[PDB]
């Protein structure tokens, strides 16, 4: 088959809910319907009686980001596509992952929350 051109981020986005978002699109309808059971099994939630099934390609992004994050929801679906074996997927949410804190005790620059 050989595969490949350059580079591995297809959309240049400016955030890491765009980067969600666009990996819940991109699977596809057999990847999808499976991997929406597979959701269970990493949440492990009350998702249930009509509430996974509700979820979807937008409900799906807003409610991980909703109950964890943008930052959190991407390794959480990284979690689960090594379960059904997709590297590619993997490297891309990979690749988009902002969170660098180092030290907790005099960690002083600027102010990393308001400004």
């Amino acid at each position: 088959g050989s595969s490949g051109s350059s580079g591995m981020a297809l959309a240049r986005a400016n955030s890491p809910q765009e980067a969600l978002l666009w990996a819940l699109n991109d699977l596809e309808e057999n990847s999808f319907k499976t991997l929406k059971f597979h959701l269970r099994d990493v949440t492990q939630f009350h998702l249930a009686r009509g509430e996974l099934e509700s979820l979807s390609q937008v409900d799906l992004a807003s409610k991980l980001i909703s109950m964890y994050g943008a930052q959190e929801a991407v390794r959480v679906v990284s979690r689960s596509l090594l379960a059904m074996n997709l590297m590619e997927l993997v490297d891309y949410l990979n690749q988009v992952c902002l969170n660098d804190y180092r030290e907790i005790y005099r960690e002083h620059v600027s102010g990393p929350s308001s400004g």
